[PDB]
């Protein structure tokens, strides 16, 4: 189930950047919401199933625009501090979109934590999108 993957995204990406917490935010199935169907460390298990606006908010924009993006404060479903902003870019879709988020008063991430996620991100999109093809071979 492609789905699976998303998890071993949001907790592979809790272990490489040392965050509080992840989560992955993904299309149902142009999207006006997403819906959080990840979330690892700090992030409540029970914002699972939340649904997140595509328009007029950091995690939508990433979904739409395709740009990693760093940011020092990123609130609800932030925890307040900084966080990366990391779209799971595929072929000519976004498969969804990958945060990892920390409390207030944390360090800002890095240059090069947003450089390196980026292409954790990047490898994580492929792993979906052959996962989703392999799915549909059947």
């Amino acid at each position: 189930d492609p789905a699976t993957v998303f998890r071993l995204v949001a907790a592979e990406a809790l272990t490489l950047t040392g965050a509080d917490g992840t989560l992955v935010a993904v299309p149902a199935d142009a999207a006006e919401e997403l819906v959080i169907v990840e979330v690892a460390g700090a992030v409540p298990a029970e914002v699972e199933a939340s649904a997140i606006p595509v328009q007029d908010n950091a995690i939508g924009q990433a979904f739409r625009d395709r740009a990693p993006r760093r940011l020092d404060v990123l609130d609800g479903p932030g925890l307040g501090g900084p966080a990366l902003v990391l779209p799971l870019r595929a072929t000519d879709t976004v498969a969804g979109v990958l945060v990892a988020v920390q409390g207030s008063g944390a360090r800002p991430f890095t240059a090069e934590q947003l450089e390196m996620m980026t292409g954790f991100a990047d490898q994580a999109a492929v792993a979906w999108q052959l996962a989703s093809s392999q799915r549909r071979m059947s």
